[PDB]
């Protein structure tokens, strides 16, 4: 009873597990429409793609994030009742706290700490037979994130803290044991950080003004009250965990360098401009965030479709980032496409669209870019290495997707 | 005043632990009364026995089940706040859900799956030195129950899941370590099944209409709302666990065939009619459910006893099944006593009395009988085996009870 | 307001309290020449005091309350959540009478005698062992005796685990990091273990005996006649079992005192119960255990030219008061003879609290602690001879609680 | 007879001391108490050092050898595994005693 296409399959959630990052795109292509209806994740939903749909998706008067996604994502990736599900001035108030910790001075400090760690790892890498970049990245990022945040990290817990952080990320689009590893990792990380929050509030743990642990421990909401120690820990996890999740992008950028070697000498000849272009294309080209979920706040009409209050809407991030209407040859890795490109908040949304200060767009975008640029500079200039025979293939069905090998490296030598 | 027999001892709960299935009958015999007063399980109680008392016990205007038993039974056998403690229209509404899953077609299906599994196990049994029927029964029943319910069950977890189910059953009448194993097994099973409920509601787990997992996940109460995912998991476990608990009756059936071999050829020359009589006598003769607890809902007088509102009342299941006024030679195993016998809902109550549709009587009675008939048919026609030297003794003080050896078999060969 | 009252203005005072421990308050009362100073401690603006006169005001229940006084960390490790230590008013007195009813002189005598038989039985094994750690031996014996006297079943294969969980809770009350987390994990294990007992008892499924701690906690009724929650009843029973095991600290300090002051061995041997009580009291006064106590100002009042505002945190220095030269001549010296002909006072000797135990929060186990210490000291003096080999007997005044590092390891043990 | 008397008197002291522990226990298995007491008494009388944290495992190893002499299968294999552990544990004592590094 509508001109809006309707997928009437009742197993669509299971097909989403089968198709992953291509579920919405396969159907927007099939139905010749930027939007279609489908029962997904237990809700009658509308899936939409494209920059114009992203513009509507980020209209906070038309869309809310509360109760948008199933509880399984909060219990694994986000944390229960955290910022991802907040709306109104309360969300903006808490969003300002996250943004205050991810300013360019923070981005520069984090990238510089990573540069030091990469250079120091060379002396052990030269003595190893093989090195898995994903494993080295997750442990370096965990060590750097905690140090930069004032979070104590003993050397005997680095691997278990980093694995717990990655287990949460690796579980957001999974069922069965991969999803359960994140469900068990989250309570350990929350208990671990909440103790620091309580010790800090009693003065029994030294904190430093301007760092994430201190600002989370002593942040006050709009009513002047502090966050519950568990919520303060959860929101600190929403800083430490995604910094470790940069490991995925670091492996993808290394895979892109390997699969497209002409950009290797192109990066050496250039400077930070060419590294940023490469890093932006890594974020646009490779999969990470599949889609975003929202609920319709008030009845409205857009693109000849009636959005009723309460219906779930999913915005295809991967499809928008591979839209031929916005990107020429979208399925090709071409860093040159970002040369002299005007800033657009809705055609490139691997970490969200719109304004971070007025919406749910990722505030760690700058940190992600600067850490990637520094890690790319290290791979290009500091060391030479072989990429031995391995399964470099990554599955689009799997969410999040990662090359099975993890970019194993051998024959590592300093330049 | 009452002037009804009164056991004035203060350690009666400890005496119930040492006398078990005979505690109520020892005192009804001693007091020459169908009922007596006593302080049991921390409550001033009245124990009663006989079919007439069973008729009164199942008057839902006179009796309720809410708050009738200590919390220890919920936290081990039943689950907290499940069907066993419900009253009124809400209980009948949930009771219809269970009954819809245990109709004769379900009984036939479960019995047929059991036959197929028994026959396949012969190849393994012929190669083994000894086989413990109890351990084989619980694992087969667990795999058959989960497959029939639509509950996924990996081969690497069949033993643990079946052990967790049996631990809950083996703990309902225990104190100390035996009871604690059921207190620890219950949260494991609830968490295991609850994940399935939430995954099914999100469409991420395939379910099939008419199976237990589906019907529990999408059952709606009187107000049209579905159960909490934990409640739905608890009530699904109230289907899976008692199916595994049939292992007790299967072991007792083999013990009856061994201790009274005159019935082996009697069953051989007979058919389903003789298997019914044998299976029914196994349920009447051997102990399983000791007694049932209820609370007096309103003041009433029965058998010259004034039942005050709120007092605890225990109905002797075991003693009623061995009542010489209802069964000739009640302490003898005589399957022929069920030859062309009319339906009586209160003289034979090993799995409750009254109407299962209008009360708390076990809805799995038909499933239990049909699975027992199939397993008995298998032991009689399909294999020959030795019963080596073992302790086949079972204690009437241990609740639940089981032959100590578990009817270990050897020399197994197909026929 | 209180600009005259001295004021430590450091922002890291909670961290300095961790590194100074039992000496944090005395260092500043000596520094400021005052029984009173202000400081931000444990996340609250506080006033620290010391001396017998300060203790008198601290135990004025109209001026001070215990609810919300300490951080929740102490409840989650030592006390238990919402237990007797944080209660005020008639409800506190009611539950306090329950504890006192289990720690009367008949209970003190029973526990002390149970200790004596266990010490004597241990000699047979001690003679066959190369070395014996008194701290490890005490906590096991104290746990076995406390559970037996309380009616708490204790399997032989769980004695070490239960005793370790009790000490983990005690050893964590003044710590941060791993040492504190051990108590944070031990408490749920102990609470769950005891709560099943409370549930089985209330159902008649576990035998209890009137007059024993397990029975009295399981069937204690509040002012409104209702029973405690099964979890709360277990928590308060642990507030009896655990502190009995905690006597292991005092037992090691007593043996440390005999070794470090050998002249009192013959003094005790040539004496009787009088000299043992004097030695035991001096062990409690001289050695550290209870650092300070916390309370909230119940209502506005003025004392010692200081304005106490309702809600402000106040910490009473137990250690410093016990070493106050105004009350004890040569206070930093172990002199058991100082307790001969000592007038009984409720505010100058406060290692386990001050005031009246029946009208305040003073430790009701003081009598049990003394009687068990006397019997243990009697055994160490008359029953056995032993060597104290080379070991680290040092105990840090910054570590809360404190213990000689070795735990007074003994060797060459033989009967007398 | 002097060695017999000494071992019996050591046993007597151990039985008497055990009563304090037995009075607080719900149950006591005589076989398990006898094997541990005998192991401690035998080692002490022999001059063999025996830490309290190893009494159970040393006594278990001793009984495993005895309980295996007329058995086949797992019961016999327990003794076949306990013997190398006990032989190695005692040969180190012989080694140290002959070097004067263990008091005898
Ligand atoms: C590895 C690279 C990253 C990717 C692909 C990514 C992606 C995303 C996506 C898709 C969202 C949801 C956006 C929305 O709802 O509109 C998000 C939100 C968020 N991200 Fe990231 N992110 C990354 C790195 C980071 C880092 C390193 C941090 C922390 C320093 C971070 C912090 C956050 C926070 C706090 C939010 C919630 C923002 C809010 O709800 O207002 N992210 N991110
Ligand atoms: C092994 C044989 C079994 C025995 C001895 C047994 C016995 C009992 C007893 C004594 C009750 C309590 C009756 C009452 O309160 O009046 C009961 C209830 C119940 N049984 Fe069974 N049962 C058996 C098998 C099963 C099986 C195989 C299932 C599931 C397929 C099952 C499902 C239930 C349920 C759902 C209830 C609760 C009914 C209600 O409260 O309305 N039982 N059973
Ligand atoms: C025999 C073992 C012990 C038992 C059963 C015991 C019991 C208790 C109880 C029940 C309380 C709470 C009283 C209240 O809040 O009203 C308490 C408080 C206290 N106990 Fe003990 N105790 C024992 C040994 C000790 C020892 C050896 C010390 C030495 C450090 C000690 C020091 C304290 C302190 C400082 C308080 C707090 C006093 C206050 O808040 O005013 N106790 N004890
Ligand atoms: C099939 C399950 C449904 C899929 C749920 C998708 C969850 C949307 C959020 C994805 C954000 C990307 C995560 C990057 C790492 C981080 O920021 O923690
Ligand atoms: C300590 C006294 C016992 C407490 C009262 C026991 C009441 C429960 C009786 C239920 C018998 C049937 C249990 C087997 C089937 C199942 O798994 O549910
Ligand atoms: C940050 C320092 C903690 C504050 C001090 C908390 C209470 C100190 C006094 C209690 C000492 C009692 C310890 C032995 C008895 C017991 O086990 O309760």
């Amino acid at each position: 009873n509508e001109q809006i296409p309707h997928d009437k399959s009742l197993d669509n959630s299971l097909t989403l597990l089968k198709e992953g990052y291509l579920f919405i795109k396969n159907r927007t292509e099939r139905y010749n429409s930027d939007l279609f209806q489908a029962r997904l994740l237990g809700k009658n939903a509308i899936c939409m793609t494209g920059a114009e749909a992203a513009k509507v998706f980020y209209d906070t008067d038309r869309f809310q994030r509360q109760n948008a996604l199933p509880k399984r994502v909060q219990k694994s990736l986000f944390g229960v009742n955290a910022i991802q599900g907040m709306d109104g001035s309360a969300h903006i108030h808490r969003k300002m706290l996250f943004l205050s910790l991810m300013t360019p001075p923070h981005q520069k400090r984090l990238a510089e700490l990573m540069t030091e760690e990469w250079k120091a790892a060379v002396t052990r890498w030269e003595k190893a037979d093989e090195v898995v970049l994903f494993e080295e990245a997750k442990e370096i990022l965990c060590r750097v994130a905690c140090y930069w945040a004032g979070v104590p990290l003993k050397e005997t817990e680095v691997k278990e803290r980093a694995d717990d952080f990655i287990d949460m990320v690796d579980a957001f689009g999974a069922v069965g044991p991969r999803h359960w590893k994140g469900r068990r990792a989250r309570p350990r990380a929350e208990e671990w950080i909440e103790v620091m929050i309580e010790d800090a509030r009693a003065g029994l743990l030294k904190t430093t003004s301007g760092t994430a642990l201190h600002e989370m421990a002593f942040h006050t909401q709009e009513d002047g009250s502090q966050l519950d120690s568990r919520m303060a820990a959860i929101e600190l996890i929403n800083v430490l965990r995604p910094i470790v999740a940069i490991s995925y992008f670091l492996v993808f950028s290394a895979l892109a360098l390997h699969e497209h070697p002409k950009y290797k000498e192109w990066l050496r000849s250039g400077n930070s401009r060419e590294r940023e272009m490469f890093v932006q294309e890594v974020r646009r080209y490779y999969p990470f965030g599949p889609f975003l979920g929202a609920l319709v706040k008030k009845d409205f009409v857009w693109n000849n479709c009636e959005f009723k209050k309460g219906t779930s809407v999913l915005l295809d991030l991967y499809g928008t980032n591979h839209d031929p209407r916005l990107w020429d040859h979208p399925d090709e890795f071409r860093p040159e496409r970002f040369a002299e490109r005007e800033e657009n908040l809705f055609d490139m949304i691997p970490q969200g669209g719109g304004h971070a200060e007025k919406g749910h767009r990722c505030p760690g975008e700058g940190i992600t870019i600067e850490v990637m640029k520094a890690s790319l500079d290290f791979l290009v200039h500091q060391i030479e290495y072989d990429v031995p025979e391995q399964s470099l293939h990554y599955s689009l069905a799997r969410m999040p997707s990662l090359p099975e090998s993890g970019f194993v490296m051998s024959g590592i030598r300093r330049k």
